[PDB]
């Protein structure tokens, strides 16, 4: 719905706000993106040097099947076997150790945002504050997400944090 027309008069009292909004657009939203990318790539970089190995022991051993003894080959494909599948249960402990890292780190942007959006709630002496989620069109004067991304920024540029660890249990 991208209006080209004329909006009422602001009313009093009433304003609207976009948290999904508000995090794409601040400093601290951009770097959780741009750090969860780095965790991610990191991981793959990691799964992805471990198979290139587990591939040259696998081309290692059929290249030597027929001169090794037969009892020799068994121990070392259930070896190779053991290995394989170890590396597969990684990849599925990574992928939840990375949605937990995203979920932990969106639930501490969303903290952040707490204070910002009673600062301009106040300032802009709001009644009533409206999710931009159950409003389809709206005079843009009304909208105080973009204040609230100032008034986060000049807070909170930044957030630093690592990988979470699942395999503790």
């Amino acid at each position: 719905l991208y209006f080209q027309g004329t909006h009422g008069p602001a009313l009093p009292g009433v304003c609207i706000f976009s948290s999904p909004r508000a995090v794409g657009s601040s400093l601290v939203g951009k770097a959780v993106d741009a750090r969860l990318k780095t965790i991610i790539q990191q991981v793959n970089a990691e799964l992805t040097g471990e198979r290139t190995a587990l591939d040259n022991e696998a081309k290692a051993l059929d290249a030597k099947k027929t001169t090794i003894a037969q009892d020799a080959l068994e121990q070392q494909a259930a070896t190779l076997q053991a290995k394989a599948n170890a590396w597969q249960r990684k990849g599925q402990l990574r992928q939840k150790e990375v949605e937990a890292t995203e979920q932990k780190a969106l639930s501490r942007v969303y903290q952040e945002l707490n204070t910002p959006i009673q600062q301009v709630y106040q300032a802009q002496k709001c009644s009533v504050l409206l999710d931009r989620e159950a409003v389809m069109l709206a005079n843009p004067a009304m909208d105080i997400t973009d204040a609230v991304v100032a008034a986060l920024d000049a807070r909170i540029k930044t957030l630093t944090f690592d990988r979470e660890r699942l395999d503790q249990q």
